Protein backbone atom coordinates (compact mmCIF):
# COMPACT_ATOMS: atom_id res chain seq x y z
CA UNK A 1 0.00 0.00 0.00
CA UNK A 2 1.44 3.26 -1.11
CA UNK A 3 -0.86 5.57 0.99
CA UNK A 4 0.34 3.13 4.17
CA UNK A 5 3.92 3.89 3.62
CA UNK A 6 3.06 7.68 2.79
CA UNK A 7 1.53 8.20 6.14
CA UNK A 8 3.39 6.09 8.58
CA UNK A 9 6.57 7.91 7.06
CA UNK A 10 5.02 11.25 7.12
CA UNK A 11 3.77 10.25 11.24
CA UNK A 12 7.75 9.09 11.99
CA UNK A 13 9.12 12.23 10.78
CA UNK A 14 7.11 15.00 11.98
CA UNK A 15 7.77 12.79 15.32
CA UNK A 16 11.61 13.50 14.75
CA UNK A 17 10.90 16.94 13.84
CA UNK A 18 8.88 17.70 16.76
CA UNK A 19 11.87 16.28 19.12
CA UNK A 20 13.98 19.10 21.27
CA UNK A 21 17.28 17.07 19.65
CA UNK A 22 16.27 17.79 16.36
CA UNK A 23 16.92 21.71 16.19
CA UNK A 24 20.19 21.35 14.38
CA UNK A 25 18.57 19.49 11.53
CA UNK A 26 15.69 21.52 10.38
CA UNK A 27 17.05 23.28 7.76
CA UNK A 28 19.98 23.33 5.04
CA UNK A 29 22.83 24.41 7.22
CA UNK A 30 23.60 27.82 6.30
CA UNK A 31 27.03 28.92 4.72
CA UNK A 32 27.17 32.01 7.41
CA UNK A 33 26.54 28.94 10.41
CA UNK A 34 29.44 27.05 9.18
CA UNK A 35 31.51 28.55 6.27
CA UNK A 36 32.68 26.00 3.95
CA UNK A 37 30.12 23.16 5.18
CA UNK A 38 29.18 22.84 1.29
CA UNK A 39 33.39 22.08 0.29
CA UNK A 40 33.13 19.52 2.99
CA UNK A 41 29.67 17.80 3.17
CA UNK A 42 29.68 16.72 -0.07
CA UNK A 43 25.71 15.30 0.30
CA UNK A 44 24.04 17.69 2.34
CA UNK A 45 20.18 16.71 3.86
CA UNK A 46 18.10 18.20 6.23
CA UNK A 47 14.60 17.76 7.79
CA UNK A 48 12.92 20.49 5.22
CA UNK A 49 14.39 19.26 2.74
CA UNK A 50 13.09 15.75 3.58
CA UNK A 51 9.55 17.24 4.45
CA UNK A 52 9.78 18.13 0.50
CA UNK A 53 10.71 15.00 -0.51
CA UNK A 54 8.21 13.17 1.11
CA UNK A 55 5.32 15.70 -0.07
CA UNK A 56 6.88 15.18 -3.73
CA UNK A 57 6.50 11.49 -3.47
CA UNK A 58 9.60 10.45 -3.41
CA UNK A 59 9.79 8.03 -0.69
CA UNK A 60 8.38 5.01 -2.34
CA UNK A 61 10.62 2.72 -0.05
CA UNK A 62 11.58 2.49 3.71
CA UNK A 63 15.23 2.43 1.88
CA UNK A 64 15.26 5.68 0.52
CA UNK A 65 13.73 7.23 3.50
CA UNK A 66 16.58 5.54 6.05
CA UNK A 67 19.39 6.07 3.85
CA UNK A 68 18.18 10.22 3.99
CA UNK A 69 17.96 10.61 7.31
CA UNK A 70 20.60 8.61 8.36
CA UNK A 71 23.00 11.02 5.99
CA UNK A 72 21.62 13.70 8.02
CA UNK A 73 23.32 12.04 11.20
CA UNK A 74 26.45 11.04 9.28
CA UNK A 75 26.90 14.51 7.89
CA UNK A 76 26.58 15.55 11.50
CA UNK A 77 29.45 13.27 12.62
CA UNK A 78 31.94 13.45 9.85
CA UNK A 79 31.60 17.71 9.92
CA UNK A 80 31.40 18.17 14.19
CA UNK A 81 33.90 17.19 16.99
CA UNK A 82 32.41 13.91 18.84
CA UNK A 83 31.64 16.25 22.29
CA UNK A 84 29.73 19.14 20.54
CA UNK A 85 26.54 19.58 20.90
CA UNK A 86 25.66 18.95 17.16
CA UNK A 87 27.13 15.41 17.70
CA UNK A 88 25.41 14.56 20.73
CA UNK A 89 22.08 16.08 19.32
CA UNK A 90 22.39 13.50 16.51
CA UNK A 91 23.02 10.43 18.52
CA UNK A 92 19.69 11.65 20.78
CA UNK A 93 17.76 11.91 18.06
CA UNK A 94 19.19 8.92 15.67
CA UNK A 95 18.34 6.62 19.32
CA UNK A 96 14.60 8.18 18.47
CA UNK A 97 14.27 7.66 15.19
CA UNK A 98 15.01 3.92 15.20
CA UNK A 99 12.22 3.60 18.33
CA UNK A 100 10.05 5.01 16.24
CA UNK A 101 10.70 2.84 13.02
CA UNK A 102 10.72 -0.41 15.56
CA UNK A 103 7.30 1.18 17.18
CA UNK A 104 6.13 1.50 13.47
CA UNK A 105 7.08 -2.46 12.19
CA UNK A 106 8.42 -0.66 9.46
CA UNK A 107 9.80 -3.65 7.20
CA UNK A 108 11.88 -3.89 3.93
N1 LIG B 1 23.96 20.38 11.84
C1 LIG B 1 25.24 20.70 11.78
O1 LIG B 1 26.07 19.80 11.71
C2 LIG B 1 25.65 22.08 11.97
C3 LIG B 1 27.02 22.39 11.93
C4 LIG B 1 27.52 23.71 12.13
C5 LIG B 1 26.64 24.78 12.38
C6 LIG B 1 25.29 24.52 12.43
C7 LIG B 1 24.80 23.19 12.22
O2 LIG B 1 23.46 22.96 12.24
C8 LIG B 1 22.62 24.15 12.16
C9 LIG B 1 23.14 25.21 13.07
O3 LIG B 1 24.43 25.55 12.61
Amino acid sequence: DPDQLYSTLKSILQQVKSHQSAWPFMEPVKRTEAPGYYEVIRFPMDLKTMSERLKNRYYVSKKLFMADLQRVFTNCKEYNPPESEYYKCANILEKFFFSKIKEAGLID
